[PDB]
């Protein structure tokens, strides 16, 4: 049906399409062609008629780590400039999985098994529903230190869920929202109170628990009725989209970020042994 | 206008009172009930000497929705059936309660449902009896979608994520929530069975509180603060009555109500 | 679906059909008859091998309006004016708004009321000769703009030619079309034989759609559409509700009656 | 560059434009020209290139008593013409200016703030609280007028609409637990409130230690993008409110509630 | 209301006529002669009589525009500037946007500047002759739209024929103005007698209004006035505090003195 | 600064920043990089202090035939590969012509096709060399959709119906449409021959139609003008490349070229 990809895996259980990050010793950081994927699972996931879920968990102590940015700074493709190559490398899988997360048809619930950083809480904070698996759990947004912007249609979905002065407070001095901030907003559906050293238990209880909601129910009204409420900030999402993948191209080409990921792997010790 | 048996009304001052009373029915409406609400609106829109309009209600719920037992209970299909019995009730009276110039109140004697909670969540200030008040939108469980603008005023008044986790599985806005999205502008905290009493208690506070004040002032302030949402309510609407129109015809509301 | 006098319909490949079959009465629509139209545009909208939706009618006009005569119990004026001109606007409005296959109407004369405004929401407009004209009567009649004329037409035809034709009730005429590109093709066609017309208009369109991809013209229009869908559903919804308190003031009767 | 204001001040240390309400003893009330005069310290610290942060401090118990009544109560061909000039243009100037604003908006508060100041308050991206005293108010109803700086947007969308209504319609203030339950405080300093300097002090601290390693036109990019969800709202409702407020004032209810 | 020697106003039935007497100084406006026509415009807004506002003038030009002579105290350049300019603006562009009677304008001759903005602002225009044109000098004169004319132009007469006609300061003739519909009648009358036009112009649209439901002119005008009303009073305030910088660098005033 | 093309060209001239497309030979078809060099082109003159109009021209019987398909015709999967071909580029390149801050003017010596017509639409002042140009999207015929933001850039520019009539059958944009609608600002009427000779004559009446004019004042009209459709192009441009990528995986462009 598609092809095998060895950090992601998914399921069919009835009306449930289970995506599952199974890369937990590189804390499930992901590469463009992972995000890709993510987004090739979300078509998938919305062209199939028995499924009204899409539920997406995680492994190990974190959900994920964010976009990979291993071996970024080794100097060792040859794109005719540093814009063509941003472009390819960075745009177009940005606006991609951001759309494919923006139009889903199907109800998106996440399930917190540990922190979530970068694009990857971006996508967190573009799910229907979000449970977590105990009070330890936050999302950061690493921006200002990198020398960047804001991506994954954040800049719509973090003042819309978290409120405009608390999004200024934790963008502008590079923040995590935490538990609390989460609470304080409505943002977490339930709190499951688990050991953070199992997130395979934290997953199949949710998994149980939603089964267990969804009895006697007509999912074609929650389909409809999810269809209507998307209407509300669908216009605002594509508008943010759009710029935000336009505007973090200056930043990636005018060269600070490669420049701040170089000096963060500068660390070499004087004395050695 | 025209006498109702279960709704009447009464001008005090500044003050427009609507009273649902028919408590032992548990004040469940029917479309000709919606749409003497409406008229009763327009009644307190035209009236100049009238700034405020309150929805009181009696017994132990506010309302407990659309009577389902004059759904079920002369057209050439089921698509004029329902376009005359739901969709004309429905357009009405959101209209009516979302371009309304004077300040609406609602006074929480109990839980609301179906349509009324949606007209609740329409209103600007809302009080409430006690802290066992609360709002059902069992849309999912009969077979339907949202309606009266719950679309667009759920999630502004409690959130994206608490709407979708209420909606999809048909579970109540409780007090808590209410009071962590701040809906209940005052809780009265009074027994549950005296309604009037909270009625009565909620008249004299509004009375007390509007000394000294300008109300042209408050009409003035409210015509500005309604440009904010206006136009996704009207399309709200609009959007809303027409798509619930499939699920009626396909026959799930009246199988489900059945049993 | 069921068997109505008036209307009927059929299914030739892609397209699908719908004739107005009431030249005598000048295709009159009463509110079932609106009703039925809706019924029949969620049909075509339901079946994948549709890709054309055609309006087609008969005589001398295309249509006369709503029939006032059926217009001429309930506890009060306001339910009888909800339940019987409220549901059928808002629901025929709604129908043609959201329509998904592409909406070709084919004027074989004038269009007058709540038809003409169907008329400006079809997305192609072909004419029969340079006889034909829209007339929305609503100063006249004691009425406001209905069907989504409010968005649609100062978008088709412009701001000041939209206020001079619906303020003092003129006709939006052929050159008034012409000037604004409202009518794809003019067929030039004596105004007495529509049969002839409409034979030939699905002629030139099974002509002009071979060798083309029509679910990419599908996604084009489904594009094309979002350029005005909300200012189309509030236009519908406040118009619907607003035109009711003309009604139950009793001029649109008051003025029938003479 | 800009004239001298004896009730307001402003400098520039690094990467921050410091501007200081110093009139104290009259509460910090503003007039119209003291409202036009913070219009251009804003456009001067957008126009710096070197500026990121416009820190907006103030003096005593105040934050600001609003706009000052002993001066409206003051040549023009009619009423009309003399409200058109003495508030629909200061108004509409400072809130234009606020709402425009190219560097991060940071507010102190010192004590309440009321009226315009607090519209203006409403307006800043981020705020610090002295103690748990702190309140804004905005008395429209009881002046005769209606909502004005921008409050038509910024309160229900900071405050929530029921808890808008509420307030705004009966003359009450939005409180400190309001602004807890909506997240609009981003620190609360606890100090004591017989002392704003040392309050200003701590905040200028606490702000140099947090842009350390920070890279600062990412901010203002982001910035640049988050402004960008609500500016039309602000836009429409600035001339909407400018304007309507004339027939409230062209009648005599506000002088005539001020001069009793 | 305050008697002014350059504008004048009556009443006749549903009609609230307007009347610029000053045409041997080509009826330049001052800044009080916009207050003026706001006051006016809420005059005949505030009575439940009228139904159409009818902006007439005299002489061989409508208007000339601001009269640069007289505006060729305060702490500041800015402090003066937002009490002289800013204010009189925002304030008429207001009026003349929210204005719910049907505003008609005749067009006896040119219009410059913001006299041209309040013409392109107007529901209904009628032209003398063939003679006519609006002027928007504004690259010229070292400013930029203003009288809510960046939403206005391109609605009316599209965005490529308003970029070119305002980056190189070209006057939108007569023939661009019957190219996208803007003129409802040309009388082609000598422009030597403009009283003629004016009372031909309100014999005409006593005829026309006969046998009409005046409110529901009046309805459809509030319907049809949400298209854009959002739009209009947000490019408002931005206009007129984009126009600030401008005006306090001292370019209008360097370039007017010679 | 920015590399060499051999297919594109610019230059500095006073306040005029001219971009020549200098491929007569095959049409002045543009590949990805192509786009991607023009958008490159598009951010140089809008950083350039001393630039206020930004000239595109172009040489031969053509403007542009659009995208070049023998390029189109190492990945994981299709839709990898064409999102990092298709998606890319031309997102960018309709970014970089939609928030262009100098005056856009573009120089039709010919006939203009695909996204090449798209970006002479989003272009501010079109002249013309005659009355034989005419803009072509062939999008039905490919089995492709709207892109380079033409589904707010047509309807705008050349009203719906003709918008619709043109798209849904593959009809082109002819000089007759453009004239109704004043799509075209001047007509030089020049023979076909003479591109250069057009693009000359462009620059010298540009050159003549300055003089006196304050030019920090036609860039703050178009700052405001700008406003009225961005939020519209920037949502068009998102959902256009998005929908356009499963017209492009499902195989039917590629197949439809290969014969």
């Amino acid at each position: 049906e598609i092809r095998q990809n060895e950090k992601i895996s998914y399921r069919i259980e009835g009306p449930f399409f289970i995506i599952h990050l199974m890369n937990p010793d590189n804390l499930n950081a992901l590469e463009g062609e992972d995000y890709i994927y993510l987004g090739e699972l979300l078509e998938l996931a919305d062209r199939n008629r028995d499924v009204y879920f899409t539920i997406i968990q995680s492994s190990g102590r974190f959900f994920s780590s964010g976009a990979d940015f291993k071996g970024i700074a080794k100097a060792q493709n040859k794109y005719p400039s540093e814009t063509s190559k941003w472009v390819s490398n960075f745009v177009a899988r940005n606006v991609y999985v951001t759309d494919a997360f923006i139009k889903h048809s199907k109800v998106l619930i996440c399930c917190l098994n540990g922190p979530a950083i970068g694009l990857s809480a971006a996508l967190v904070a573009l799910c229907d529903i979000v449970y977590s698996i105990n009070d330890k759990v936050y999302l950061l947004y690493p921006f200002a230190n990198l020398g960047l912007i804001t991506e994954g249609g954040t800049t719509v979905s973090l003042p819309l869920k978290f409120g405009t002065n608390t999004t200024y407070e934790c963008l502008m001095f590079n923040k995590p929202f935490k538990y609390d901030i989460m609470c304080e907003n409505g943002f977490i559906s339930k709190n499951f109170n688990m050991p953070s050293s199992n997130a395979e238990a934290f997953n199949a209880k949710v998994l149980e628990e939603l089964r267990e909601k969804v009895k006697g129910l007509y999912l074609p009204s929650c389909l409809g009725m999810k269809k209507l409420l998307k209407s509300n900030h669908i216009d605002a999402f594509n508008k943010a989209n759009s710029v935000e993948v336009n505007e973090s191209l200056k930043y990636w080409v005018d060269g600070e970020p490669l420049k701040r990921f170089r000096q963060l792997g500068s660390k070499q010790r004087k004395h050695r042994l």
